[PDB]
């Protein structure tokens, strides 16, 4: 009856304990949504509105993440933002992640900051975009947008790399954008490194397809 | 019949030997690279060349470089790899072009296929020749004329080097199945270079 999962989880930034509440869809209470309150008392006593109430139907992607600060993140990607919650363990991270999918496209999704360097300036793709990875392509979807600015084939990426909290993608002449690099900033060197390893692995995994 | 002449060093012993390039003649013999103890022996026709390698037997000729010699010109025949060390990039190029003028693969490296991984499993051990084209990598056992295996560049997952070693890990789509070929080379300078050259070959495919 409404509440599927409940518990204290941390906000990745300020790292404050907030009491989260996952609720199933109902014809009275409202849609499937993830909410959080200042603490548990305010929820129990119905003495406050949730500080945030995110509908699951608006989340196009849900992933388990990690950075230099928080080892067990669970990230939600809607058309307008990236909402993350910091679990205290891999076990807890998976429970929430699993609960969310139980009530809720791309293999991976990363929110990045496309710099004006290289193809950034030449193709005018700067600011906040979402790097969406499949088994065969990488798309750059602008924040607040539902359609892709550009789709790159994994086959056309000559190389990719990272330096500090930056990550780049060099595409060959056979790419839709022509040759050039795509530079983008991320939270820290940890996430920049995972971005590199995951995409590279997806590049290498192509030789495994018959 | 003499096309080019001069002192070069034997890469191994670093001895100074007098090399003579000869065009084919219907009297003196076929196009060939030969060398003498010194110039006097060649001028005075008082000695047989220490070596006489016919060009028609060289399937590939390459400019090379390792930790000991920076300007090598290598000849690859069915049975051996013969390298000459020049004293500069200019001289290496001069000889390289002359040899080509009288004379398949973009690159050819002779390697020591180790019994690690796909080496033992496919019984590809010992001296082989890694032959690189723009789209493939072929392994030709020394003394042989046909390639043991032909790897499509698209099938390689990753290649790298460690010390004087170089590996190639292929994917499932490989004709040999997944796994890795380990091969030893002269030094780290050559392993690194194979890595780069080949890697660029993998990346250049997206162009």
């Amino acid at each position: 009856s409404d509440v599927r999962k409940v518990g204290y989880l941390r906000k990745p930034k300020s790292m404050h304990k907030r009491f989260f509440v996952l609720r199933a869809a109902s014809e009275a209470g409202g849609p499937a949504r993830l909410e959080y309150y200042e603490n548990e008392k305010k929820w129990r006593h119905k003495s406050s509105a949730p500080k945030r109430s995110i509908p699951l139907e608006s989340c196009f992607n849900i992933n388990k993440r990690a950075d230099s600060k928080n080892k067990h993140l669970v990230a939600l990607y809607t058309r307008d933002e990236h909402f993350a919650i910091a679990a205290d363990s891999e076990a807890e991270q998976d429970s929430w992640y699993q609960a969310l999918l139980q009530l809720h496209a791309f293999k991976e999704v990363w929110q990045v900051i496309l710099k004006p360097k290289g193809l950034g300036q030449t193709k005018n793709l700067i600011g906040i975009y979402r790097l969406c990875l499949t088994s065969k392509t990488i798309s750059f979807v602008k924040l607040n947008s539902e359609a892709a600015a550009v789709v790159l084939q994994l086959m056309n990426i000559r190389r990719c790399g990272h330096s500090e909290n930056f990550f780049f993608i060099e595409v060959g002449r056979s790419a839709v954008t022509g040759p050039g690099e795509f530079w983008m900033q991320v939270d820290d060197s940890v996430v920049a490194q995972n971005m590199h390893e995951t995409i590279l692995e997806a590049m290498r995994a192509m030789s495994d397809e018959f």
